[PDB]
RNA sequence: CGCCACUUCAUGGAAAUAAAUCACUCACGAAUAG
């Protein structure tokens, strides 16, 4: 009710415009076993279009680098964090926005970290676009919304906040803990 | 006009030179884990 998408197959083929939801639903009528079974064959009778990145399961994980360093840094040419929140904000909101555009699912947060279910080509999109699009959208809102700190902190020398990246591409199968912690 | 032969029996040069020296495809696939 406070929110409005699982297995770990579903967002790995999100691209032949299948609902294999509906059809598992179907099949099946505790829950996980045999919902993620279903949806296994189903898209194993799916053979026709079935290439092999359609099993692969994409999780990104990403953290922003040196915030507090990047506070510091704005204390000294008296610069507002409240430019940082704004920044931070829209980044999140445009990182869900462009998530559940390409073809992936948002997890975990719009904090200033990131995990994301993401397959790993969607409309001939990568999953490294996706990263793309990520670090642009950030890049983006912090220039957007630190303009100030952006003209004031970068003519003489300073690296400007940016966010790091931590992508796995595992089979649909060697469980998520594993894949979650190589990840991490 | 008559008569009649002896000689000489491979040397020098070139003796391999360039091109290609691996190429393409497959570099794990399923099952068992979740
Ligand atoms: N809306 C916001 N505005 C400003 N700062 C924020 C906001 N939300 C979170 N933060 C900051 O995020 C920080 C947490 O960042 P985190 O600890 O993940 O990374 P870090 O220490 O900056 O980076 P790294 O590990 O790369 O050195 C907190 O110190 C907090 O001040
Ligand atoms: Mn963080």
């Amino acid at each position: 009710r406070d929110a409005f998408f699982e297995s770990i197959l579903e967002i790995s083929a999100s691209e032949l415009n299948i609902n294999i939801q509906q059809k598992a639903l179907e099949v099946i009528t505790k829950y996980s076993d045999q919902i993620w079974d279903a949806e296994e064959i189903i898209l194993n009778d799916n053979k026709a279009q079935l290439r092999p990145y359609h099993k692969y399961i994409a999780i990104i994980k990403s953290d922003g680098d040196s915030m507090g360093e990047t506070i510091k840094s704005m204390g000294a040419y008296n610069i507002p964090i409240t430019q940082l929140s704004k920044a931070l904000l829209s980044f999140n909101i445009e990182s869900i926005n462009e998530i559940v555009a390409y073809g992936g699912k948002p997890i975990f947060i719009g904090g200033d970290d990131l995990l994301c279910f993401a397959p790993v080509c969607c409309n001939g999109n990568n999953v490294f676009n996706l990263v793309e699009k990520l670090s642009t959208c950030f890049d983006q809102c912090i220039n957007q919304h630190l303009q100030q700190y952006i003209n004031a902190c970068s003519e003489a020398q300073r690296p400007l906040p940016s966010l790091s990246f931590g992508i796995s591409i595992t089979y649909h199968k060697y469980p998520m803990f594993e894949a979650l912690h190589t990840t991490d």
